[PDB]
């Protein structure tokens, strides 16, 4: 897979996180990434990712060690982390046709799991909107525990 770059946007209160909502095969809420052009360096892809899909420019806060980075089925994802951007910020992207909505969301209310069926004595998982938010939860729980306790 051709990796792919993007940001954990935190508020101030470092209590919320900022979410986007795709259509169709990205129907469900994640944090705002894509895939990496040839030659182009990762916190720039990170930038304009974030860029066409918010309208918020992150390329002045961005910082080269301060990232989350996860392999999902051989293919590498890192999240820059970028936290203290104020609540009351107005998102708008260029692509409408990509994005339904862009929202703050609680992070310890947000699952770091999938629900089982084991009262339907089904195998497998149940479905949640948050599917590909999910495998970056915990591990950005424990970041912002380390660096700011
Ligand atoms: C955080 C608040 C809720 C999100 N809103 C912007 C927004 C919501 N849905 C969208 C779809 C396309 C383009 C922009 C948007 C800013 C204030």
């Amino acid at each position: 897979g051709v990796p792919t770059y993007g940001a954990i946007i935190l508020d101030e209160t470092l209590e919320n996180v900022l979410l986007v909502q795709g259509y169709l095969a990205k129907s469900g809420w994640g944090f705002p990434k894509g895939k990496v052009n040839k030659e182009e360096a990762p916190h720039d892809c990170a930038a304009r990712e974030v860029f066409e899909e918010t309208g918020f420019d992150i390329k002045d806060y961005i910082c080269k060690d301060d990232y989350i980075e996860l392999r999902i089925n051989d293919q590498l994802a890192r999240l820059y982390i970028i936290p203290g951007i104020p609540k009351d910020t107005k998102f708008n992207p260029k692509t409408r046709r990509e994005i339904r909505n862009i929202e703050w969301f609680s992070i310890e209310k947000l699952p770091c799991h999938r629900n089982d069926m084991t009262p339907k004595s089904k195998l497998g998982l149940a479905p949640n909107k948050f599917f590909m938010a999910i495998p970056f939860i915990r591990p950005l729980r424990d970041w912002l525990s380390r660096r700011f306790g």
